[PDB]
């Protein structure tokens, strides 16, 4: 497919550890996309100068 684009992809091996280890990226990546996401707030606390209202939404709720 294309031109050498796909080229490496029969790894025939229907094998539970890459299975595991893609069930374990799904963790990995999201923990630290997670973070991310508070790294996020961080970064609208830049833009959002004084953000006791907004860091602290769960006294506001």
């Amino acid at each position: 497919s294309d031109v050498l684009d796909i080229t490496a992809d029969p790894t025939t091996a229907p094998q539970t550890e890459r299975m595991m280890r893609i069930n374990w990226k799904k963790w990995w990546q999201v923990f630290y996309t997670v973070v991310d996401y508070v790294n996020q707030i961080i970064q609208l606390m830049s833009k959002r100068s004084r953000s006791l209202n907004s860091a602290a939404f769960y006294y506001r709720v």
